């Protein structure tokens, strides 16, 4: 049975106006800005952007990749698909 989301979990993450996007739950570094309550730090592959999102917008990667893991014209998306498949836990700093 599923647990709550934890750092390192792979997802597609949804934001309004954007296709479900390859992403991971990030850790929060010592001294870094924390997310609001009930939100998670989401690192988006390809764009390497961070946004704060709740579970309603988070789709576990394994369950969802058949649906959402197809090329998209949007900037950074195809690079993102490569990252989540090939090196999802690397530093992209």
């Amino acid at each position: 049975m599923p647990h709550a989301f934890k750092p390192g979990d792979l997802v597609f993450a949804k934001m309004k106006g954007y296709p479900h996007w390859p992403a991971r739950i990030d850790d929060i570094a010592d001294g870094a800005v924390k997310p609001p309550p009930n939100k998670y730090p989401i690192f988006f592959f390809g764009t390497h952007e961070t946004a704060f999102l709740g579970p309603k917008d988070l789709f576990p990667y394994d369950k969802s990749k058949d649906k959402y893991g197809k090329p998209n014209k949007r900037k950074g998306f195809n690079e993102g698909l490569w990252e989540i498949q090939n090196n999802p836990h690397a530093s992209y700093s």
